[PDB]
């Protein structure tokens, strides 16, 4: 399939070259897979989600996304216009309040929720969890991310927007999950994107247009915005049978665009998420 005038990030994950605007992808589009978006919740009623998004858990008075961040990330995963896997199932776990804030303990409980809740969902193609969140280093947040990964969920976490080594941030520093840095439309590392040996991949992170609360859209920047690209890419690749949850991050890196990003610090992988679709 071909989505003309796609957001630049979608066109990039299906391109060996920057500066194109058509997203190419196999029409399976993540059908039969599931992506948990553990964030501020999802505006499931948004027409871009086509009934495929829903709230499955909240730790606050409402499951409604009053922030927009989780709606944006879900839109990049699987919204029809801005998503990578336009047919995947989107489950919202509201571990962040409408300020975008969350206690690490609520975040840990959300990861253990997904690790069990997937046994209540129909995901024959597999399960993805997109963690567009992060704070300082925590071995307990890291271990929850490892349990989630160990449980059979592909876990994609943001590297962080500190322009630092992601080694001092959780869950970005958990080596078993898929830690994602952010790039821009000119194949530069995003000026904010964390780096380091713990990173596994880079996704489009600067000026990403996706869904927003109130049925709207907007463009925002962050490693929280590169993470749903790889998360959506993983649900896409697992539906095609190219990889499993335990292997998808290592697979995505094997098939990524090599040595195409500039301003990548020594010791950080120079890999850009690439669906390797041939139309």
């Amino acid at each position: 399939a071909a989505q003309t005038n796609a957001p630049w990030g979608l066109a990039r994950i299906s391109s060996t070259s920057p500066g194109t605007s058509t997203y190419y992808y196999d029409e399976s589009a993540g059908q039969g897979s599931c992506v948990y978006v553990i964030d501020t919740g999802i505006e499931a009623s948004h027409p871009e989600f086509e009934g495929r998004a829903q709230m499955v858990k909240t730790y606050y008075y409402s499951s409604r996304d009053g922030n927009g961040h989780g709606t944006h990330c879900a839109g990049t995963v699987g919204s029809r216009t801005y998503g990578v896997a336009k047919k995947t199932q989107l489950f919202g776990v509201k571990v962040l309040d409408d300020n975008g804030s969350g206690q690490y303990s609520t975040i840990i409980a959300g990861m253990d929720f997904v690790a069990s809740d997937k046994n209540n969902r129909n995901c024959p193609k597999g399960v993805v969890a997109s963690l567009s969140l992060g704070g300082g280093y925590s071995s307990s947040v890291n271990s929850a991310a490892a349990r989630l990964q160990s449980s059979g969920v592909m876990v994609a976490v943001a590297a962080g927007n500190n322009n630092a080594d992601a080694r001092n941030y959780s869950p970005a520093s958990e080596p078993s999950v898929c830690t994602v840095g952010a790039s821009d439309r000119y194949d530069r590392r995003s000026s904010f994107s964390n780096y380091g040996s713990v990173l596994d991949i880079f996704g489009p992170g600067t000026s990403i247009l996706s869904t927003w609360i109130g049925g709207s859209t907007r463009s925002i920047s962050g490693t929280s915005m590169a993470t749903p690209h790889v998360a959506g890419l993983a649900a896409y690749l697992m539906t095609l049978g190219k990889t499993t949850a335990a292997s998808a991050c290592r697979y995505i890196a094997d098939t990524a665009n090599k040595g195409d990003l500039s301003n990548i610090p020594f010791g950080t992988v120079n890999l850009l998420a690439y669906n390797n679709y041939q139309a």
